[PDB]
């Protein structure tokens, strides 16, 4: 269950980039779902497979081109305290409702994409695993925005987003508000990871974090 996370590059110069939510990979080409991949800024070798955005008012990272915007550094192995302190600086100009709780949620949702402890992925879509890798991602995202930004979809609320959703991500998504809280996340095993982005002028970039097994 879930999606691996094996990805290991390692940047020479501490810098990554990051493939992007729904980017084109080359601006002559269709865009794609990316999961917010993140490469390492010498090699381009993923990092980390997939990421997490946590500030849906920020800009987002692309690689179109191999142009980067959108440039971070890595923590290693994050606890609730880092995570809570790098989060509320990401959103500066922003308050983040149940605060106490970011932590909770974020890690808990970034687990339910990796492992999949209850099995949404297999009720959701079946044994259509390549759909899920990027559908499942997409629902996962919003979800954490619920809880980073109060962007809660539903078919009443962010309409417009929802009705973009298919119909096995409507039901993953009723899956997640189920299960959230009704199974433990494996700290001992997992190395969370916050992508810290450098500084632009203007609105910054969002941050990154993700979740892969030690």
């Amino acid at each position: 269950g879930g999606f691996p996370n094996d990805a290991k590059g390692i940047s020479g110069n501490g810098k990554y980039y990051s493939l992007g939510q729904i980017e084109k990979l080359y601006s002559n080409q269709f865009a794609t779902y990316n999961n917010l991949t993140v490469i390492t800024s010498d090699t381009h070798e993923n990092s980390d497979n997939f990421a997490f955005c946590l500030a849906n008012g920020k800009r987002f990272p692309s690689f179109t081109d191999e142009k980067p915007k959108g440039i971070y550094t890595l923590v290693k192995d994050i606890n609730k305290e880092q995570y809570t302190k790098l989060l509320k600086e990401n959103h500066k100009w922003s308050s983040i409702p149940n605060l106490n709780q970011a932590w909770d949620t974020f890690s808990r949702l970034s687990y339910m994409y990796l492992k999949d402890p209850t099995d949404i992925v297999k009720r959701a879509w079946g044994t259509d695993l390549n759909t899920a890798r990027t559908y499942f991602h997409q629902v996962i995202q919003y979800e954490i925005w619920r809880y980073t930004d109060g962007m809660r979809v539903s078919s009443d609320t962010n309409v417009y987003i929802y009705e973009k959703f298919s119909p096995q991500q409507k039901k993953a998504l009723e899956m997640i508000r189920t299960d959230l809280y009704n199974f433990t996340v494996p700290y001992e095993n997992l190395e969370y990871r916050f992508y810290k982005p450098d500084w632009v002028f203007g609105l910054g970039f969002q941050a990154l974090a993700t979740v892969r097994w030690k």
